[PDB]
């Protein structure tokens, strides 16, 4: 049955709650973003109203084949009414079309659901600043002080300079970027832009990108692999074996590969700076691991919560074990004692 952390009290709404069949009492199902864990259970067979961003709607329509009559896309940064209740969608700074949702309940309580997010100081001057938020449903993916990472911009600058140098040294080198869902698109778009190339990819992946309201997209991506010097492949293929094999398939148009595996955190964030990063190499193929995160670091999450000053926090990630919940409660108390709410 549908957990309490996916229900919004005093409404018949739920959030990211598609895997439990019909939820008794639920008149509207919100979807924060198009990642499979969150959409799990949605298909052409779903027949209740789904509320979401425009981008998330395009993906539902085109990739999942949800019937149009059930898709209710809402604009960002706009006060809207849904079944008698005032809501607002905000940019979550996660993957394309991902939202936070603000619910203004009839009793005067205000609730923020972050979905998945990467907290940023620009969220401190949104519509959130205009009133007290009483309850917060929080993306707690990285809620522990060991989780540090560079900014998105530091990582992109590194990727840019690396790719430019390698291809000016060897103009018959190919650049590859691994991917498994939407998100982290700036990695490959910024590499392509500095090399004066379009990004080549499979038909399924091109169909996905075409839904994302990216401006001038037709000038940036193609399905013609041969015409392009940056290619996208599944993350699973980003290894020496998979990369040699792909290199054979391109018809001796390239004699070297430089590949990037964007990841979350792994243990080497705890010593290394982005500037110290060196690849793994076997022969004419080099692989770089780059920590491009679309979740809040511990410090970004803590700052956001200390600013917001919620009366109650409801975690949405790592809630499956008592040890994690207990650990998270401990950090919420510290934050509250330091900041005085
Ligand atoms: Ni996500």
């Amino acid at each position: 049955t549908c957990p309490f952390y996916k229900k919004i009290p005093g409404t018949g709404f739920t959030v990211d709650a598609f895997q439990y069949g019909v939820v008794e009492g639920c008149t509207a199902y919100f979807l924060t973003h198009f990642h499979s864990d969150h959409y799990a259970g949605l298909s052409k067979h779903f027949t209740f109203p789904v509320y979401c961003s425009e981008i998330t709607g395009n993906l539902l329509k085109n990739k999942l084949h949800v019937q149009e009559q059930y898709i209710h896309p809402l604009p960002l940064d706009t006060e809207c009414i849904v079944n008698g209740v005032k809501v607002v969608l905000l940019d979550a700074n996660h993957c394309p079309g991902a939202v936070m949702i603000l619910f203004y309940l009839p009793n005067g309580t205000v609730i923020l659901h972050t979905g998945d997010f990467r907290a940023d100081p620009s969220m401190e001057r949104s519509l959130l600043a205009d009133q007290k938020v009483h309850m917060l449903y929080l993306d707690t993916t990285y809620c522990s002080p060991e989780y540090t990472f560079p900014s998105q911009q530091e990582v992109i600058r590194f990727a840019i300079n690396t790719a430019f140098e390698a291809v000016t040294l060897n103009p018959h080198a190919l650049v590859v970027c691994g991917t498994y869902s939407i998100g982290k698109e700036k990695v490959f778009l910024a590499i392509a832009d500095v090399l004066g190339s379009k990004v080549g990819m499979s038909q399924e992946k091109y169909k996905t990108l075409q839904c994302l309201n990216i401006p001038e997209i037709n000038s940036l991506i193609t399905t013609d692999m041969c015409s392009s010097l940056v290619h996208l492949l599944p993350m699973m293929q980003i290894n020496f074996k998979g990369l040699q094999s792909h290199l054979k398939k391109c018809g001796g148009k390239y004699n070297q590969i430089l590949a990037f595996r964007p990841t979350g955190w792994t243990h080497s964030n705890k010593f290394t700076r982005i500037a110290d990063v060196i690849p793994q190499t076997k022969g004419n193929i080099s692989i770089y691991g780059i920590p491009y995160s679309e979740h809040s670091s511990y410090l970004e999450m803590k700052r956001f919560v200390q600013w917001l000053k919620p009366q109650k926090i409801i975690p949405t990630v790592n809630v499956g074990t008592w040890k994690s919940r207990s650990t998270m409660e401990k950090y919420f108390r510290e934050w509250k004692l330091e900041a005085g709410y």
